[PDB]
């Protein structure tokens, strides 16, 4: 039937996961990168035009800082070789140097890429968004670029972190959260607003092809 | 252990009233009492803000919710201003029909002395639409030289929604429950609920009462 042309998801539940195999939470965020790869290959096959993923302490954020630094490496040329391209949002300044250097180069090796999008929510925040999209247009409207007249719902989505995706495909079809959280966290509220939510219990880093699969089979029962 | 702020989409009328062979309108009328008993019950338990957005041939079901302020102001409102509830609209007033500006102000002027829970009506309501509203305003008050845009933060923002008259505590609702097993927003509060607890039941308006209000409190509850 019809695929979900652009998949959002919560990647929930690598630290319990880890708990649950009784190792520490930085395997399940190594396991989470696994599904990840997985998942970005089989909804690239099956179809689906974008996903955008979204990440939900002291050592901790060293070891998840590292990760993006991790996927270019032993991740990203296998991605790039399924002609999958690469994109983040978010506030990605606020990031470390060999962070940022490493996702930049994953933007620049997959950027001629004609295959799914796997959009990287960093450092990202729904209200964050929405807020400097309201800023930059009040700015323009001093400088007399755009009238306050031209103020619409397209003009926003214009200014928010995903405007650099197709037109068409800015908005997701399919909010996937695992883990069993039945709640929102500040992930795409604009884009988002019209979206078929499924919700599962199974834990990020179990989260494979089969999972996918099941979760686009609920969408299509839906309408 | 009680939400402050609940949110309710308010879907399944019409499924309920074609399940009974019985016209539309019908649906909607046990939906009004639906939320007499939800809105008295709430204010019995110390809920501080619910939040209700109507939702569901298009030009009908805009009939009947530009309708239901008339209807509930004749039927309803009394016995909730003797229960001391404050009642409010959100959502755009310009475009409304005269007798629903009417019913939703006097509504308003009746109760808007009154300290116990605030109903508040999301009609004419889109997410998005308040959102954009929203930036016209501050868009125009940065013309006006009133603020700066360095001044434009996340808290400036709620300052300016439909929900700012609402106390700045309870602004956001805790939860959001859609009823009538629809899972979706369908554009309600997207700024105010992002990081609300969500629930989802297949039960249809007009049969959610007291009994399904505190299902859905304690489902809230067993996520903390």
């Amino acid at each position: 039937t019809q695929v979900p042309a652009h998949i959002g998801i919560i990647m929930d539940g690598n630290g319990r996961w880890a708990k649950k195999r009784m190792q520490p939470r930085v395997f399940g965020h190594k396991a989470g990168m696994e599904a990840l790869q997985t998942v970005t290959k089989a909804a690239n096959k099956l179809g689906v035009k974008v996903i955008t993923v979204y990440a939900f302490p002291d050592q901790e954020v060293k070891f998840i800082m590292n990760l993006p630094v991790e996927f270019y490496d032993n991740y990203v040329p296998e991605l790039h070789a399924n002609n999958v391209k690469i994109q983040m949002i978010g506030e990605t300044d606020r990031l470390p140097k060999q962070t940022f250097e490493a996702l930049t180069k994953a933007e620049e090796l997959t950027k001629n890429n004609t295959g799914l999008i796997l959009n990287f929510a960093l450092n990202y925040g729904g209200r964050a968004e929405i807020t400097q999209a309201l800023k930059l247009i009040s700015q323009d409207v001093l400088d007399a670029k755009i009238n306050p007249g031209d103020i619409t719902e397209e003009l926003i989505g214009n200014y928010l972190f995903t405007q650099h995706l197709p037109k068409d495909l800015r908005d997701p079809d399919l909010i996937i959260r695992t883990s069993g959280e039945l709640r929102l966290s500040n992930f795409l509220p604009w884009q988002g607003a019209y979206s078929e939510l499924y919700f599962t219990d199974t834990l990020w880093p179990d989260f494979d092809e089969a999972a996918l699969q099941e979760a686009i089979l609920a969408y299509n029962r839906r309408h």
